[PDB]
């Protein structure tokens, strides 16, 4: 019913590519329709960097507000640091993902770019275990409960 779902997110020029996904560096997507949230997260060096939106469908069509970026940095001595910033509704995009009826090998594509291209949403069963993992991990409590309250 309201079981989340877990994306790769490869960024292409094309927004109706439909073949290989996976020779593209990609993002991570995780929707959570009992929260109406869409996190997006980009690995740096092993740091991660995850940003919280809050989303509503329009028809077929997930619309993507701004809401919270968590940066999450490896240390020394197996530690995490874990930072909480606003996202800026004018500093970070919002997004539309849209279907993709003619290819099977992806779930959304966004309507604008993005530093020149486009954002797929591709369901994925690792993208899923990456986020559930990270978020029961014992150093992610912060993590955690950011997201367990939000909004809430
Ligand atoms: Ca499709
Ligand atoms: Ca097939």
């Amino acid at each position: 019913g309201n079981a989340p779902s877990g994306y790769l997110m490869p960024a292409i020029s094309a927004n109706n590519f439909c073949g290989d996904f996976t020779t593209m560096t990609p993002d991570y997507g995780y929707l959570m329709p009992e929260k109406g949230l869409f996190l997006k997260m980009h690995d740096i060096r092993g740091a991660y960097g995850i940003n919280i939106y809050t989303y509503v469908m329009d028809g077929d069509n997930i619309q993507c507000t701004p809401g919270h970026f968590v940066m999450i940095v490896p240390r020394g001595g197996d530690k995490l640091e874990i930072t909480i910033k606003k996202s800026s509704m004018k500093n970070t995009p919002s997004f539309t993902f849209i279907p993709t009826p003619d290819c099977e090998n992806s779930a959304y594509v966004a309507t604008e770019k993005v530093a020149g291209k486009y954002y797929y949403l591709c369901g994925d069963a690792e993208a899923r275990y990456k986020f559930e993992d990270l978020f029961e991990d014992e150093r992610c409590a912060e993590f955690k409960n950011l997201v367990d309250n939000y909004g809430k």
